[PDB]
């Protein structure tokens, strides 16, 4: 581990700000997740994370249920980490 081919999503366009816990607490709600790791960039710019999840199904409905959703003013895009 700590990521998985196919229990690891990425997440795009989050917002600078953006911490691990409320990246967990947003994705957590489609199943537990093991591990959460965003990116390092400049304030300001859009910032992504890897996230796995436990179970590699869950990975997939997130994939489904949050890409193109709306997170603190941003849409983001969810797929596949690999
Ligand atoms: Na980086």
């Amino acid at each position: 581990g700590p990521l998985g081919s196919m229990k690891t999503i990425l997440v795009k366009n989050l917002p600078s700000d953006t911490t691990q816990e409320e990246v967990l607490d947003y994705f957590s709600t489609i199943g537990p997740i093991k591990s959460v790791f965003i990116s390092e960039k400049q304030a300001n710019t859009p910032h992504k994370a890897f996230v796995t999840y436990k179970n590699e199904e869950e990975s997939k409905k997130a994939q489904k249920c949050l890409n193109k959703t709306i997170f603190k003013n941003h849409t983001i895009w969810v797929g596949p980490g690999k």
